[PDB]
């Protein structure tokens, strides 16, 4: 029934949604589309999803078509965390950027949200403030933390004199730095009154970004070079893991300096299969089906374990993401593929007969590589080889 | 019993051997080490070896050790194809080299050469006058078609005259351009002779090598991109083996050219399973187990279908080849390791219980990578995607 | 008319062309559409096409265009260079090549030519035997010249025995070095009997591709660097041309010294307008509209001073040369696009009105860039600079 009763509870799986099948999001999806969408998502046992913004129809129209599935099945159960787009003042325009100020417009897209929490209160759990809005490489639009905590405190002030229901969750999903678990910069007097503010925190992690742009954890280091192919993916994946876990903990470690007990959940993390840049066979050797699934599941496990929600990023391939440049890992990030094929990840679950009847544009829901591991196994590679340097500990 | 019965004849396997097990040949092979061999190969269906030197007492332990296995056993049968290496005037000193004048030494190269084919004329059936010795870019060492033909007129007087067998063939083993089959620069009246003098043409062709040196014919091309990465593998080995094959043939059409009626043999071919250069993953993707497999396994059907004996490229690695790069891919050519395992190719042999019994320096054959095809799937890298242009035919 | 009226005659201006307008040959040309081509063509003032095989129904097709245009205009004239593929052994199979045999289906090929020039006796003014089908790099076909000889005397007999006209032309096309102007390799006496057989020589020259290849003439060099761009281009594209011409001068060198006098015409000769490999921005700087239009008009002057035909490669660029990579070079090489819009080099043209009311596709024959020299300029690039060793002369 609530966000408290479904956030770090297992039979409410979480994730990261996106129903877009073209390279622009001007193509919006049908409620027909949305709701194979829906259907296929609560086969797998997804019960809650997130959502970017309230500006295009989009998010309006996923909640019209759980709220049809609904109405068609009375034991059909899928809730919502619902994205608030926050912008600095001349985002997404040709005027000069000011991070210092707010968009004029972040006030209507606030109410927006609201008016949606009030017409769907059975599907809508929480309300976030923000995606990414203070990480301070958001270069097209972050903002101060001021900003964030004035939109949380209207939200949380509508809850107290009833406007919207007092067990309406509200937060700010926000990479780990922005959270206080990186850089002392961002450890200022608003983002430790913002973290009182919210009801639990959103936080983001990507080892597979950092494969890149931090890539001390990431590789096949000294002795594993005798170890099994097999093995050196095993330990090299499970450093990833651990990764995301120590970024997620530094987190937690801020607050409890700050004397705040709050909870965390994993607000967004993923893997994708494949990337032509940086993160594939030109660059650092992260991405294929094989590392996504492994990741997938080490991230189900942990966050399992931990009592944490995961919005794992992302049920399906989105193609406009990286429009311009169709193997550009942005467009890879799915457990499924545009057409409605299963990655590696999900192949288990074809196989077990999870989405019999299901389609997606008019597709059913086949196994990438025709379910075929070796070959799979043989567009795989492994980790880069590194050395380690050895300290007098 | 003899050369003509037993090239082109696939009941005689042919393979090209070397016995040596360090980084050095300094470190000759004990006669005991030899043997260990010797019931290797015997127990694979090898009946006939090659062998590239007289100077080292290499060749002369292979006679003694096979003689030693033939006297313990009446049944054991292996047959030896000897190499007397001829060199230029001053090759391997720090002296001007000269390709027009030969060294002093060949001659009593020649003379040990045929003081063993006379102790072990139950072993020996073929001479070989010289290794790659015309071909104009073994810049060491080479010498004009002249000096082939006037060793391989003398061991054919020797024969006339009786001091040695009738039966004896006499060849020389090179490139397929110096047997006229490349760059027409070759075809001098010198070696008009030399095809005259010859028994049958020892003839070698590499295009594992060619991938970086003659790259056209190496690549997914076009629409395989399509195709499943096992067809694409297929696909590519199999212009590999075409190649080949066009390569002897060439040979075959200058000799009919000028009139001449006689057996082809491929005296060298092989493809490495491993290499830190030009061949592996940082050039060509060439090296690894399962094309190397491929290649094998389509070099024989090839040759036993054309009735011609493979000396195929080699029975064990040889780490001494590229001594002070352990990576390079002259120590991996072999179908076993050095270690005596058993590589991809031959994994089903293992299997069979062929080996069962044999050792090799106190291992027994063991199959690489334990004998888990996925863990060898991950290592193997595709050939690199090109251009294909479609001419208006 | 007949070849001989035609050839090197300015008022016959020749080009090389294709009517395909898909990724595909699959995809045939209609004749309503070929039609279209040679209208646009006719207003240009060329009178004369060459095409380079009678396997698909392409040529065929263009004949019966041109035929129904001569039925509706007494005045529309049209002349036809047919090509006749020639293939080597197992060319275009997955089966090993043999260089020194023939495919079994130039028989047919040939057949089908004189077919064609029979029942188009007012169009076919020229057979040509073979597309670059003796030179040494189509590594995909190339055959020796013996197998040209066979089918151009094969030709020459049937018009000997009146079964084609006296006045039909018979050729080859291929490049410089095939006819004897490079390497001597090629210096054959079944050469010299070609030369003999055939009625002229149609000879190949690419300096485009050279720029690359072999890029000795390409540049920007020494004091240059002081002059104009305008300039340092004019003087660069000079060289291009120069290299061209004496390539061309080279055929007639080596004719001249078997003491045979025939004459010589361009058969090929183009400068892409577009590279994303080795002759764009990534490489050596040579494609561009600009490029392309400095290389045309000087290939038509040399050619109309010296009495030569040059069927320029290309009319419109032909999209399926390079099917899966648009950017590749061989996609571009038209003076008209895809659309039918006319390149830098006849924009002159659009604006005397030379196509008004003519259509390709329903596209009318717009100006690239919308005429605009600036926005042209901008994307042209310089020649690389380079290094000027003075020699003590
Ligand atoms: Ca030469």
């Amino acid at each position: 029934v609530t966000a408290k009763d479904i956030l770090g509870n297992s039979k409410y799986l979480a994730i990261s949604y996106g129903g877009y099948r073209k390279k622009s999001r001007d193509f919006q999806p049908s409620i027909e589309e949305l709701k194979e969408d829906m259907k296929i998502l609560h086969a797998m046992n997804i019960r809650i999803l997130r959502t970017y913004n309230v500006r295009l129809a989009h998010t309006s129209n996923i909640l019209k078509a759980i709220r049809e599935l609904k109405n068609e099945d009375a034991n059909f159960e899928m809730y919502m965390m619902v994205g608030a787009w926050i912008d600095c003042k001349n985002a997404w325009t040709d005027q000069p950027l000011n991070h210092h100020e707010e968009s004029e417009n972040n006030a209507s897209e606030i109410d927006r949200a609201v008016a949606l929490a009030q017409e769907f209160p059975d599907i809508v759990k929480v309300i976030a403030v923000g995606n990414e809005a203070m990480v301070k490489w958001a270069a097209s639009y972050f903002v101060q933390p001021a900003v964030i905590l004035k939109w949380v405190n209207h939200l949380q002030a509508l809850k107290k004199k009833g406007d919207l229901s007092k067990d309406l969750w509200i937060t700010s999903s926000d990479n780990f730095a922005s959270w206080g678990g990186g850089d002392p910069q961002y450890h200022v007097e608003d983002l430790t009154k913002l973290i009182e503010a919210v009801d639990y925190l959103s936080v983001h992690t990507y080892p597979m970004h950092d494969t890149h742009y931090n890539p001390i954890f990431w590789g096949v280091f000294g002795d594993e070079t005798e170890l099994s192919s097999l093995k050196r993916i095993d330990i090299a994946m499970n450093r990833a893991k651990t990764y995301a876990v120590s970024q997620s903990d530094s987190v937690a470690s801020y607050i409890k300096s700050l004397g705040i007990n709050k909870p965390i959940h994993i607000g967004e993390t993923g893997w994708a299969s494949f990337s032509n840049g940086y993160y594939g066979a030109k660059g650092s050797k992260a991405t294929d089906e094989y590392k996504e699934a492994i990741f997938y599941n080490h991230i189900r496990e942990w966050t399992n374990e931990a009592n944490m929600s995961c919005f794992y990023f992302e049920a399906f391939d989105e193609p406009w993401k990286d429009a311009h440049n169709s193997g550009g890992s942005e467009n890879h990030f799915g457990l499924f593929t545009v057409d409605g094929k299963a990655k590696y990840v999900l192949w288990d679950l074809v196989d077990k007969g999870v989405f019999e009847g299901l389609t997606r544009g008019g597709n059913p829901i086949t196994k990438t590589y025709n379910g075929n591991k070796e070959a799979l196994f043989l567009e795989v590679e492994l980790p880069p080889v590194k050395k380690e340097i050895t300290k007098n500990h």
